């Protein structure tokens, strides 16, 4: 086997079909589904799974109650087949903690699982299923890390990790890994005020991360990342369509190099492919909580501050809850180019359902297509109602 | 590994033998069994497997309720071991949608999906467990294709897929795929009427498919499709044998050019293997209902408008609820010939059963022998009053 | 790979040790276990697993009332891996019918199932998991096979099989077959009267079998086959220490070529390993019923009508439920002799315990030591009254 | 492949690093998880394992009532993957019987498990998953061994045994096996009193066991094999840091040579990693029951008998259940040393939780760490009132 190379481009995307979901709740009334939040999807050379962060119970569980919880002992990185469900039965251990990353580099996957208190935590690197590298806090506040998959070139991962305030400036750091042993990192520069949750994509110009500012900006951070010279700059999402959840609304000019005010203290993960004229945002429909999911065409959104959409579909309807998405690719696909694709987690119970004890998801997931296809709509598709 | 080529005859037929059956039913009024619909089988060089539409929730699920359904978000082709049941933890999911065929060539397993709403659906097709190519829907109509295993020639695997009315003209195009690339696609040509669901097998001569006309007809038509130059012609099969649901009584005289008339707007998946002197035909039988299930020994049904029954067997007994038919053969099996089999979907529940709220099936699956084998009659076997 | 032959003698017999155990009625009170009976044990070149008739529901599951009824159409071979319970989710469906063989040739397993009502039964033979000949019924009274493994001899596995009176003259035949295929058939010859349930064994010397004549015999007849002249014979063992179920007692001068009197119409599938001075009879405590489990060491049990035992085991307290037991060897295990082994079926449920309206099993197995260990007990474990 | 040789040291360590939890009482409240103890952890060169003696009913099983029992028909090793919990579905019975040890020589698995009554207890050694060899019971009172992984060296297995009473002078044999096959014994020497239930780790020194002392110490006896020479020595650790459970106050003056004083008649597997300067104990927090955990960097306490500690990590909190605990390492781990590993098994429900009528537990399981990470704490998790 040999270490991937980001040698292509995206193909051009003119709609996005469907690609997995696992309907895991509705399943889970009556199976042995294992509670998740912060799920992702991510490619092995022979495979794509799904994965997420268990909270170590089943929806059915009594011990489902009080899963609105963050972090954690009973919390793990678990990954299972593409579109089941995340059950006792059939889900993985790749290791245990509140906060993760995973990748293959082509010859081996490398998994980074956070755990300890927040005043004392550390993440452990494995690789090929073994801790290779252990890192510990290095402010003290809860070290945290993507919740969807890095991306490897020539053996080399980058992953962005964030350790202090989630409402003011914090201590961001990129590390560059190889076969789980630390190369290099490096602190936070460029423009980005505030990062949190980088979701990420690789192709032949380097890697492309888009992040959460939780602290003044309803615009989204972006991290561009060389994974040779192993250096990154960072700014924002031009663009005046905002993206981040809760946000206001899209006013005719956006901000480069500075958080878009309105909303203080809160925000998604969410995801973009950016890519000159075949550049895709997505976002929730809503603008004041997780509830629906579009994409939109935006050419040029990364550069330009006045750029509006040309092009958009459906993906949840505003209707039905939403939540953290981000990117991944099929880096082993066949072809000349690599196929966007990204996931949904489709949140149930708390806290905006509140009649059950319980907080979870399911998971809808995309690619795209250069059709131009009809677009559908992906709920979760659970009736709370049945889990009283 | 190479490419699958058809190049042996059907063995004689002269019984059938049992070959797979999963009592999905019955295990599952105390299993974690998925409900499905719309079952099949399909082989690769190394194992068969059986396939069907999932809806995304087991039968003791308050989920269930309402199942009858033909078209949501909750649906995906699903496929697991031959004879075992449906589960949550051992089902794998091909692709998403609800409508499907999947066939392997010899080296990979194609897998179609097809979904959306009414006038926006769109096909996916897999190849090696990956997405390659989508197809968009041209008649804005429920886009539908076979729901039982395509069949395929040095890598060249032939679809057909209907878009457009079930209950008068529609538009039936067959599409040859090779490695999941859209190689050419053709219009429906011959004396076929309308197309629905058609069930296929290969040998030398080439592809033969049995398919339902929904609109007129109560003999099923035909489609023979050469592989090679890539084109095909279709009709009716002749014989007064009709062998659709509902239909008429049998006549002695059938129609080889166009629908059998006494029964509109219906119909079921069925099929037929067309053989000559070796000529055997399902049906359910019930005129009136999907009920019961035989196969009959009619020489010459395809091309004999005259032709009757001389041999037959019983498979599932009048009393018994049966359901939609389909071929497969085991094309890497040993031997001089192509052994010929079929399952029938055993549904239970709604709308025949609206005691219960689900509707759902088990797999009952022949294979032929040359031997005279004495006949058993073989029902789903689950009582309905324990789901109650 | 290539077929396995028949090179070494048995291991000398001085006890019995532990060597599976899956406590399917226990753990089956509160897990998706499937209703069983008819087990037995059968390695392959690379494991080692359990096989038994199922009933195609759970335990648990309402459809289990009834179950003490032996054939169905809801019955199929299943396989599962060593000692582990025959769940719905682990459990391998070999082939579908209420009688069974199968063995592991050194290449590939074959297996044979028996289905069909009883005046028109038929056996598929598969081989490499496809079916590859059929045979139908030539008595039409209830074609019947061994139900444990058969032996193969460089890719000679022959199987016995008997159709017609369970109470009188019937029509048993021994057929050699090779990757499934027929080689030979011959009816039954020598002295034994009556034959159903052979449990065989192979070494050097050919295949002994251990047989139940269910009409006038309380002692066991035995087939004696060389798999290479594709020939037998047949007579009882002598002894006076019968094992049959249920027997009269254990007189002075036991029957060679004639059944023992005192018992008609009734017994129990039993074994034994006849190896002049290293041979050790099973049977049950009782002389009455299934239950209890003992090993006695019979010098020339096979030929001496005078021997009795000099050296025992139990292995099921007489206060313990029993049932069917039969032979197995792993043919590939290391060493210069084939080490013997066997299983009790321990049948719980109906008809001793009426109390549930379910029949199943569990199993037991040992293997044959050098050592002389301590003996302990085996019991199923589970207790009627939770299932109430 | 090639049987592992022990060619280096231990890695230094500096913490330790969360490596596996299982969650297994959590999840059990609704899943069909196994009741068990004695749990271990395990690696093979391409997978590391959890490991333990199931007590053959689930937990929500009405069967789990009375499994506070050490010794039952009902019992087996099993070993499940890394993290998970060990589900009926998911778990593989390695052998039979109430005591047990295993592990990997490089090329394949030797698992031993004892099974009998009191006064006839015998182990048997299965290699490459079958069994080989057997030894009977020596001094027919509770024929016992590690509870814990076995470590080799050139082919060769090391495992300590102990037969006789547990309140006195006991027959203590080391065994060395190969393949499964007896190389040699030999009775216990030196100056440990009393050996049950090593804990043991090999490093290019040699093998180091950590064993209980159940007559009158509360010190732990040490074993110190050489596998190449096939010979031993015992003593105790020296260090006044006391690690048995219950045990005396730690005083200034430990014992190397005898029993520690204070405490008769109890104990609690344990272990240790005895490296010099870079030595590290594990017990309980408590002094009188299994009740925390911590690990403590004690330099030189195998030979220093006035040691104390300089570092240490709590790992289970005072106020929450631990129980057994052992060492094992990912022999096959890339890099130039081997790091420590060892398991904690946190015991749930009787003696000290008799709410509930049953006993078993979950697994947390630590790696070292050659960085100084911060800590947190690891409890079973579950609440026993929802088992009510
Ligand atoms: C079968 O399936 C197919 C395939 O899916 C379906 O076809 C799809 O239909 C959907 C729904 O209509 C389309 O999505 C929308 O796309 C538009 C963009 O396309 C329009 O505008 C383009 C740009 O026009 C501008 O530039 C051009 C330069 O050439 C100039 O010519 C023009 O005058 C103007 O200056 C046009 O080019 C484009 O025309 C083309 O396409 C047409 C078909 O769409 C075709 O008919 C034409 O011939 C031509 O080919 C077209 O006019 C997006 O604007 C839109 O997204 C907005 O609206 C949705 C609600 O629907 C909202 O959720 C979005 O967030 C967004 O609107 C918000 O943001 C805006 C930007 O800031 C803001 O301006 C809005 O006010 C709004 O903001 C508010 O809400 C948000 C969200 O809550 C909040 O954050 C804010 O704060 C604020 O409150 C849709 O994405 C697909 O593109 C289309 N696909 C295809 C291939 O056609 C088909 O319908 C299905 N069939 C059936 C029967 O069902
Ligand atoms: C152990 O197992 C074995 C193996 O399974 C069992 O043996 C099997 O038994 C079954 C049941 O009887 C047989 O199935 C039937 O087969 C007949 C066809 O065979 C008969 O007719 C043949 C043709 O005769 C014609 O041509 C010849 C030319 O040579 C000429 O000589 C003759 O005069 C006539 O012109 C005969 O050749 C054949 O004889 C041979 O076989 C005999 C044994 O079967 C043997 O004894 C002979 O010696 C000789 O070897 C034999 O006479 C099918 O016709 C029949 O199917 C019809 O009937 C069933 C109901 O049973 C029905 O469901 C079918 O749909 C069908 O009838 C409908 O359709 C017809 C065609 O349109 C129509 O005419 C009917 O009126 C009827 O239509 C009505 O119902 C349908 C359905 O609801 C509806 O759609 C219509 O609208 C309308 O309302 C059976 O398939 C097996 O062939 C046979 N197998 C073997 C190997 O023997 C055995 O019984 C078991 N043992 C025990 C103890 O249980
Ligand atoms: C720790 O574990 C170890 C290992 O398991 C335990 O040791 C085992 O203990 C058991 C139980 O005692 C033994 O099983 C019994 O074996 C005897 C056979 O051995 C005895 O007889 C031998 C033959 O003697 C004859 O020939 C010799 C020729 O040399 C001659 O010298 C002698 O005078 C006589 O002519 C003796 O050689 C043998 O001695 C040797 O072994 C002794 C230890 O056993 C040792 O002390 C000596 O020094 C010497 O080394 C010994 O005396 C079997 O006969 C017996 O089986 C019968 O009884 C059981 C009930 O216990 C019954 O279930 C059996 O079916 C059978 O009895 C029925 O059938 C008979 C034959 O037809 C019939 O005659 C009986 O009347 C009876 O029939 C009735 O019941 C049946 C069944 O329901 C019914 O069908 C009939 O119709 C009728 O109603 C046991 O198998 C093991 O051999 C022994 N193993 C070892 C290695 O020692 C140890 O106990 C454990 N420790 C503790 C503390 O628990
Ligand atoms: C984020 O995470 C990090 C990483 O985990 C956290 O940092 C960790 O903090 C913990 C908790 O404090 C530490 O564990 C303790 O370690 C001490 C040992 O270190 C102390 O002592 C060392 C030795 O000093 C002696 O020798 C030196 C020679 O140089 C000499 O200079 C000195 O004067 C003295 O003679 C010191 O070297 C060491 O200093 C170093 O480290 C300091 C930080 O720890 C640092 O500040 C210094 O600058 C320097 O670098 C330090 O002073 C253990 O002694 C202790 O274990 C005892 O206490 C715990 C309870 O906390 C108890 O459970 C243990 O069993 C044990 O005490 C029992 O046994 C003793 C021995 O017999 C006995 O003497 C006691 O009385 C007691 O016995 C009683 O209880 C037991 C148990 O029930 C019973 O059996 C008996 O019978 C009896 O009833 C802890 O293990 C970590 O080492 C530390 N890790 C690191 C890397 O710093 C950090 O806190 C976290 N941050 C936050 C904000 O939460
Ligand atoms: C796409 C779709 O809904 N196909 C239908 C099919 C269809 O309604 C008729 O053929 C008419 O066109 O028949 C029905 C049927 O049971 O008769 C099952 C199919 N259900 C599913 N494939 N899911
Ligand atoms: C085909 C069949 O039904 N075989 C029977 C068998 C049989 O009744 C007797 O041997 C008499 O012929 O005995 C019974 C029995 O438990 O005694 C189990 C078998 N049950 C099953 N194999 N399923
Ligand atoms: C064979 C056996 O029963 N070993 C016991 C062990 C033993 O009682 C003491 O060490 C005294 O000898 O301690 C107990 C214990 O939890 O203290 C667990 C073990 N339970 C099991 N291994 N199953
Ligand atoms: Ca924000
Ligand atoms: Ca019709
Ligand atoms: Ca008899
Ligand atoms: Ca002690």
């Amino acid at each position: 086997r040999n270490f991937n190379n980001l040698t292509k481009g995206l193909c051009t995307i003119n709609s996005w079909h469907i690609y997995g979901k696992d309907n895991a709740v509705r399943i889970g009334e009556s199976s042995d589904v294992l509670v998740t939040r912060e799920p992702y999807v991510s490619c092995d050379p022979d495979e794509c799974r799904f994965y997420a962060l268990s909270q170590g119970t089943t929806i059915r569980g009594k011990h489902s109650n009080g899963t609105i919880h963050d972090r954690s002992q009973y919390r793990a990185l678990i990954s299972w087949p593409l579109s089941s469900p995340p059950t006792v039965y059939n889900s993985r251990v790749e290791c245990i903690g509140w906060s993760s990353t995973s990748c293959h580099d082509g010859k081996s996957r490398m998994s980074i699982c956070i755990s300890g208190p927040n005043n004392n935590a550390s993440a452990v690197v494995w690789y090929n299923r073994r801790p290779v590298a252990e890192i510990n806090t290095w402010a003290r506040n809860i070290l945290r890390t993507q919740e969807s998959e890095c991306v490897c070139h020539n053996g080399v991962c980058p992953v962005v990790f964030t350790d202090g305030s989630a409402t003011g400036p914090a201590d961001t750091r990129i590390y560059y890994f190889k076969e789980g042993k630390i190369l290099k990192w490096e602190s936070l520069t460029g423009t980005a005020k505030h990062i949190e949750e980088c979701s990420c994509y690789g192709e032949r110009t380097g890697i492309t991360c888009t992040c959460r500012d939780n602290w003044q900006g309803s615009n989204r951070p972006v991290i561009q990342i060389d994974p040779v010279a192993m250096t990154h700059t960072s700014q924002y999402i031009c663009s005046p369509v905002l993206t981040d959840n809760p946000r206001p609304n899209d006013p005719n000019i956006g901000k480069c190099n500075d958080p878009y005010p309105g909303n203080n203290n809160n925000g998604v993960k969410g995801f973009s492919y950016l890519d000159g004229a075949n550049t895709w945002l997505g976002r929730t429909i809503s603008t004041a909580s997780r509830s629906g999911y579009e994409m939109l065409k935006v050419p040029n959104a990364l550069t330009d501050d006045r750029s509006k959409p040309i092009q958009g579909q459906t993906i949840v309807l505003n209707a039905d809850w939403s939540g953290y998405s981000g990117s991944f690719m099929d880096y082993w696909a066949e072809g000349d180019c690599y196929r966007a694709c990204f996931y949904v987690e489709l949140i149930r119970g708390r806290p905006k359902e509140d009649k059950v004890w319980w907080t979870s998801n399911s998971i809808v997931s995309m690619c795209s297509s250069t059709e131009f296809l009809g677009q559908w709509n992906w709920p979760d598709g659970a009736k709370i109602e049945y889990f009283l």
